[PDB]
């Protein structure tokens, strides 16, 4: 939609969150909000109000994948684009996460253009 939607970014690696908050904000995302983990993001996210989600795979507690499931079968935000970011181009990863519902992934490190294209390829497919 429009680059004031709000943004939930999940890693428990503070410097990585910061990274994803500036690439976003070079792209003019400046609605962004973090998370430090699965737990924080679902609680984050149940207060209603975001548009998109960034997590990482790899977190202690509940992992990116878990976190993906648990928001695509609550009925109040199955629909929530999901961006999962992973440490490498794995094939195992890569395609649990498509069939948990992941609106898309990128493979850490990346870079503001590449976080554009995906992220204006997902607002393609919603039609957003």
């Amino acid at each position: 939609a429009d680059k004031e939607l709000k943004f939930l970014v999940v890693d428990d690696f503070s410097t990585m969150r910061r990274i994803v908050r500036n690439l976003l904000k070079e792209l003019g995302f400046n609605n962004v909000e973090e998370a430090e983990d699965g737990v924080d993001a679902l609680n984050k996210l149940q207060a209603g109000g975001y548009g998109f989600v960034i997590s990482c795979w790899n977190m202690p507690n509940m992992d990116g994948l878990e976190l993906l499931k648990t928001i695509r079968a609550d009925g109040a935000m199955s629909a929530l684009p999901v961006l999962m970011v992973i440490a490498e181009a794995k094939k195992e990863n890569i395609i649990a996460a498509a069939q948990a519902g992941a609106s898309g992934w990128v493979v850490k490190p990346f870079t503001a253009a590449t976080l554009e294209e995906k992220l204006n390829k997902i607002f393609e497919k919603l039609g957003m």
